[PDB]
């Protein structure tokens, strides 16, 4: 009848804790009809479910029956979830009266009378994330938590007096601090927890708590990632979760949680009213996570997201003879610090609703290579024959087209020098050099050359990420779409890692190293992408690009030290993209590309990327 409703309510206020009114709907106490008064049953279920935190029971196969004219049985299977994992595969049976005859088979299907629960659950330490030196990236800090005993908290308008100053010197709700307050497993005497903080009135204390901390923070927030409290729905997902640890969601702590959360140790068991072990419900050893040690370098990354000053851009800074990964900068970014602990409904809409996007992971996104990208059009060209770095082209003012069927669109260069070479191309940053090389070359061949590369590869990195594309379909099916890829902005979609990736062939003679993220990693090479002449040719360019005093980034210069560089824009509709590659070309120890998106007027890659420069040639040889 309606007693399988009475049934459904009675597991819905169990799995939300909401202990009293699911022992409100038990019956009167007696020996035919429930063992134990209301309060009883209370405290029998906050004791023993609430010490195991006993959220998402779950029922199934629920069959309700008719046995006398006034009693109805009922039986069904359960899942649960604890501090030790799912317990899956539970038959509960018992009788109805419509209220419940409620017995302590209703708690754990095999108690009986006062038998008691042994919880001991002591483990769990989520592994480290660490750069390359061993620094951490997220490791366990001493956190400030701000929270309050009730006993030192007051009486009457006094406790209300303090509870008022409390709610309104750190930012919150009333309810909150009587809710934490009135929870059930709270004592007078307590501490009970409020806030953690980035004044104390009567009762407020703050201690000194271990949990999740991220040292670079904003510096390394899209990289690393951050951690949040389990839900019942991520239970639902893996069963083997504890129903209170954390779970990684965004970037590495997300990608490697298996690997870092390990499993927490302990034993869930019922025993007789005396404390022997009668059935062994869950039992697992302390298990702690696995660190991770990654090739990223703290003090490189840190630097690498300073300099970008809050812009929007990215910065990777590579060993390219190796691929390991020493910075993976985004900006901007948020606070993951203040993400995992405790964050604001407002500051979290403010980060959500930022136009220039926090969250998005700038070294993962595809982006238009920029005019960086005449590097590789013209490798290609010299590998096939089609440039010759002699041959002069006489180029008239800044804008040019193949023929009047190009309509209104024109290829526009910065600098009007009239006799172009490839090196006075790649000094003065000149589209229209590499336009016209590339439309001489032809389809055929610059695919060619750029299916050497990695287009269309899924990298092998722990990092959510799109595979760069040269265009949408196979075919450029236009002239123009032809030209404007030649120098770096048409369909073309490279993200940061795959730009530094596909740039390491000049450090290379012509390999190809992958990059490389994890510290243990093999070093894998794609060889003779471009050739060695080519690689020869072109470096030479790429540091007359900063000594001479018209080269694009001769900025740079001032440093003295060892540069081979080339700097880039892409326009897309107008904004407009930098773009810095640089590295050195006398020992290879390290490459660099920099990004501004959407610069701002007179902003450049090339105005923030000297101190960067400077570390790196200093501890990457």
């Amino acid at each position: 009848e309606a007693g399988e409703k009475t049934v459904e309510q009675f597991v819905q206020a169990l799995n939300k804790g909401d202990y009293n009114k699911a022992a409100e709907m038990t019956s009167k106490k007696a020996a035919n009809k429930s063992a134990l008064s209301e309060k009883e049953i209370l405290d029998k279920y906050q004791n023993i479910y609430g010490a195991a935190d006993v959220k998402g029971l779950q029922i199934s196969n629920l069959k309700v029956d008719k046995k006398d004219d006034s009693t109805y049985s009922f039986s069904y299977k359960a899942k649960m979830n604890t501090s030790l994992g799912e317990l899956k595969d539970l038959s509960y049976k018992g009788t109805l009266d419509t209220t419940i005859n409620w017995q302590p088979n209703l708690v754990f299907p095999e108690m009986e009378g006062n038998d008691k629960v042994s919880l001991t659950t002591q483990e769990a330490a989520r592994g480290n994330i660490i750069d390359r030196n061993g620094e951490p990236l997220a490791t366990t800090g001493k956190l400030k938590q701000l929270g309050v005993v009730p006993s030192k908290l007051g009486d009457g308008g006094e406790k209300t007096a303090n509870i008022k100053a409390i709610a309104s010197s750190f930012d919150l709700t009333e309810d909150a601090i009587n809710q934490a307050i009135s929870q059930s497993w709270v004592q007078p005497d307590y501490f009970v927890p409020l806030k953690i903080i980035d004044e104390l009135p009567a009762g407020a204390t703050i201690q000194e708590v271990d949990g999740r901390y991220y040292p670079l923070g904003e510096a390394a927030a899209q990289l690393i990632g951050y951690v949040g409290d389990i839900t019942a729905e991520d239970i639902d997902k893996n069963p083997e979760l504890s129903s209170n640890g954390k779970i990684g969601r965004s970037g590495l702590e997300m990608a490697f949680d298996k690997d870092l959360r390990g499993t927490t140790g302990g034993k869930l068991s019922i025993t007789d009213a005396d404390g022997v072990e009668k059935k062994v419900l869950i039992e697992h050893e302390v298990q702690n996570g696995k660190d991770i040690k990654l090739t990223i370098d703290a003090k490189a990354q840190k630097t690498a997201f300073d300099s970008l000053g809050g812009k929007a851009g990215s910065t990777v800074a590579t060993t390219p003879k190796t691929g390991d990964l020493l910075a993976l900068a985004s900006s901007p970014s948020y606070d993951p610090n203040k993400m995992t602990n405790g964050i604001s409904q407002e500051d979290y809409k403010a980060y959500e609703e930022n136009p220039e996007q926090p969250f998005i992971s700038r070294f993962a996104t595809g982006y238009a290579p920029g005019s960086t990208f005449k590097m590789i059009t013209a490798a290609i060209g010299l590998d096939n024959g089609t440039i010759d770095p002699n041959e002069v082209l006489t180029i008239n003012g800044l804008k040019w087209q193949k023929d009047s069927s190009w309509g209104s669109y024109q290829v526009t260069r910065v600098s009007d020098v009239s006799q172009v070479d490839l090196k006075t191309a790649l000094i003065y940053s000149d589209n229209i050099y590499t336009a016209q090389e590339t439309l001489k070359m032809g389809e055929k061949k610059f695919r060619t050359g750029l299916d050497k590369f990695i287009f269309g590869e899924d990298l092998d990195l722990p990092i959510s990420m799109n595979p760069a594309q040269i265009s949408n379909e196979d075919s450029f099916n236009s002239d123009i779409l032809l030209a404007d890829t030649g120098y770096g902005q048409g369909e073309l979609l490279i993200n940061p890692i795959q730009q530094a990736a596909m740039y390491s062939v000049f450090a290379n003679n012509g390999t190809l190293v992958y990059p490389k993220l994890i510290a243990d990693k093999e070093t894998k090479d794609k060889k003779n992408v471009i050739g060695e002449t080519a690689v020869q040719t072109i470096v030479p360019d790429l540091r007359e690009v900063v000594q001479d005093v018209n080269g694009t980034a001769h900025s740079l210069s001032a440093l003295g030290i060892p540069l081979a560089a080339k700097t880039g824009t892409a326009e897309i509709k107008g904004k407009e993209n930098s773009f810095l590659f640089a590295f050195n070309p006398d020992n290879q120890g390290y490459m660099m590309v920099s990004m501004l998106e959407n610069k701002e007027d007179d902003d450049s890659a090339t105005k923030r990327a000297s101190e960067l420069l400077q570390y790196l040639n200093q501890n990457y040889q």
